[PDB]
């Protein structure tokens, strides 16, 4: 694991702005969006290759609130003026949610929790996975940039709570998604620094990686057909164009949205609907979009009377129909965009403890389709149709119950307002836990756990490589390829993936 150090920036050394048209040329590899995938990737790639990295936003310098376990609340409260690491949109379902914008990407905002997949999901999946070189790719990411986290008095309250609700067993400190009550890995660091997929850079071959940031990539360029390079703009509006040479690739790491969308704008995509928007259709898939999920939050919000100590997550209660947790949050007078699925939420005047619950999978899914049928900066259309699926309604019905359980404990009878024997002790922020009460109250309260995924599934857009079906030279590697969660906190799976993925096209290519 990693040890308590200050955010590492030395890979800032080969990051340009991409103003500079001498980045512009034959690169063997090309990554698009240096995040969570994208960054490990890039890195992996550059110890044989020379490989571009484009990304659309800054460098976390230029936000030091994305570097600090404290600052997160920040980031979230801060308005979104087309520049700041935090990108807001709201889901055709209405619910308030949010992208990164920053290089590193979503591993730069996010809430720090690390967790290695299931290990049931690989043989899920039907991929032929070298499973001992994705268990090396976990210790090579772990040894970078995850800690042991040290106790923190509400996430013990919390651990006890599960333990005592029966969600057993005690796993002690474990960074395996399994049934039961553990302290898993963090991204925060023992002092509160956050540590991120840009340090995976740090790992790269300095004079094979180059990175060029306010990149905003705006189509792929096509040739047997094969993708041959991009067309990407500036920060001024000014246009760019650099290509891969002989036996190299693009890849797309640009998010469960972005991929999509570039993948849309550059012809690749259902034909009657690209057709339809009059663009031209290099490679037909009716899948390109499809297939968009986002496993539904659902929570409550209790106030003790006496203060609460602030926690980041570490203490998670898992089980096959529902993963949990608890933060203890600070007061605030500005929202946190999407911690609430609307802008019409109360604010809290005191500590909070906020409750969660998470549905696996989930089963319903929807789209993203284009807003712009040219713009890359303007955001396409997202829709996730939470809870048309009845299972995942059902496995919420599970959770809000075991939340029930939860406040019933011993280890939560101390942040109770009033000593009477029931929840009703407890004071809420927002709407109290109350089947069909249960189902309104999943409904109605549900909110966006941030960790959507899907529009670019292996097995519909992609094969088993994480190639682009019918196109040489073209992968996708990001939370787009996947239908389904690795675990509750998959930042862990996609860092791994990128340079697994990384190594498999050096493998292939060797
Ligand atoms: C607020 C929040 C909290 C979370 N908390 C946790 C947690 O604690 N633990 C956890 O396991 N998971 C968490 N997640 C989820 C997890 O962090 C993400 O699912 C994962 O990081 C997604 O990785 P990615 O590579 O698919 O996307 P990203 O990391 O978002 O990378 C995509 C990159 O592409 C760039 N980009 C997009 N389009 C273009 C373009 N056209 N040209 C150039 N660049 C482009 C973006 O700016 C971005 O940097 C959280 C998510 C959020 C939003
Ligand atoms: C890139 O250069 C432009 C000026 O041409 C400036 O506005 C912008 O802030 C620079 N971006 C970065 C990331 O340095
Ligand atoms: C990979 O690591 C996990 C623990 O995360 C372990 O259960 C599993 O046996 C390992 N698998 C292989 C193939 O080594
Ligand atoms: C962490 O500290 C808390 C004190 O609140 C303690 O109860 C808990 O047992 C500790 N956990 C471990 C694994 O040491
Ligand atoms: C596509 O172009 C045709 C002209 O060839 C036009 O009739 C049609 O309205 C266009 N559709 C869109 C959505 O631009
Ligand atoms: C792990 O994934 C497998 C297969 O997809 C599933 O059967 C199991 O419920 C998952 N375990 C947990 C604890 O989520
Ligand atoms: C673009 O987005 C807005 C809301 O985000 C939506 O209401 C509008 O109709 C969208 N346009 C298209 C063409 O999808
Ligand atoms: C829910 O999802 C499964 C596919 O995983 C499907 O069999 C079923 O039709 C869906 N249920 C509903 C209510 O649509
Ligand atoms: C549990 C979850 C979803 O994640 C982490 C988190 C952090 C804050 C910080 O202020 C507030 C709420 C919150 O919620």
């Amino acid at each position: 694991l990693a040890n308590t150090s200050a955010h590492d920036f030395s890979y800032l050394k080969f990051v340009y702005n991409a103003t500079d048209t001498s980045l512009e040329g034959s690169y063997d590899y090309i990554v698009i969006g240096g995040g969570t995938s994208g960054c490990p990737l890039a890195a992996t790639l550059s110890e044989k290759y020379k490989v571009l990295l484009l990304e659309r936003g800054t460098i976390a310098t230029e936000y030091p609130n994305t570097l600090t376990a404290d600052g997160f609340a920040y980031n979230l409260q801060q308005q979104d003026d087309g520049k700041t690491p935090v990108e807001r949109f709201v889901s055709e379902d209405g619910i308030d949610n949010v992208r990164a914008r920053i290089l590193g990407g979503t591993t730069i905002i996010n809430a720090g929790v690390y967790a290695r997949a299931n290990i049931s999901f690989y043989s899920q999946t039907g991929i032929e996975w070298d499973l001992d070189l994705v268990n090396k790719t976990y210790e090579w990411v772990e040894d970078a940039i995850v800690v042991k986290p040290n106790n923190q008095s509400w996430q013990s309250v919390i651990g006890e709570g599960f333990l005592e609700a029966g969600i057993l067993p005690d796993n002690g400190f474990s960074l395996d998604h399994e049934a039961g009550t553990r302290l898993t890995g963090s991204t925060f660091d023992n002092n509160g620094t956050r540590h991120a997929a840009d340090e995976l850079l740090n790992k790269g071959d300095p004079n094979n990686l180059l990175v060029a940031v306010q990149a905003s990539v705006e189509k792929i360029l096509f040739s047997n057909l094969s993708a041959i390079g991009v067309i990407y703009t500036d920060s001024d509006g000014n246009s760019h164009q650099a290509f891969v040479r002989g036996n190299g690739e693009v890849i797309v790491s640009a998010g469960t949205i972005g991929t999509p969308q570039l993948l849309l704008l550059s012809g690749v995509g259902p034909e009657s609907y690209l057709s339809s928007l009059n663009i031209t259709v290099v490679q037909p898939n009716p899948y390109v979009g499809q297939f968009v999920y986002d496993n539904p939050r659902n929570f409550i919000n209790i106030l003790p009377p006496n203060p609460i100590e602030a926690s980041v997550v570490t203490v998670l209660g898992i089980r096959s129909d529902y993963y949990q947790v608890s933060a203890s949050v600070l007061p605030f007078s500005t929202p946190l965009f999407s911690l609430f699925p609307t802008t019409s939420y109360p604010l809290p005047n005191s500590t909070f403890a906020h409750i969660v619950s998470q549905v696996p999978g989930p089963l319903s899914h929807g789209s993203v389709t284009l807003n712009s049928s040219s713009d890359v900066r303007i955001a396409p259309n997202i829709k996730f149709n939470y809870y048309s699926n009845s299972t995942d309604l059902a496995n919420c019905v599970s959770g809000m119950k075991k939340l029930g359980d939860l406040l019933r404990t011993k280890a939560l009878e101390p942040y109770k307002a009033r000593d009477v024997l029931g929840i009703d002790g407890f004071n809420y922020l927002g709407v109290p836990l109350p089947d069909a009460s249960f189902e309104t109250f999943c409904l109605d309260n549900v909110a966006s756990y941030w960790h959507y995924h899907g529009g670019s599934l292996v097995g519909k857009v992609l094969d088993d490589s994480f190639r682009v079906m019918g196109i040489k030279a073209l992968r996708v590697v990001d939370a787009s390829t996947f239908p389904y969660e690795p675990n509750s906190h998959p930042q862990g799976f996609y860092l791994m993936l990128g340079r697994y993925v990384g190594l498999q096209i050096l493998q292939e290519r060797s």
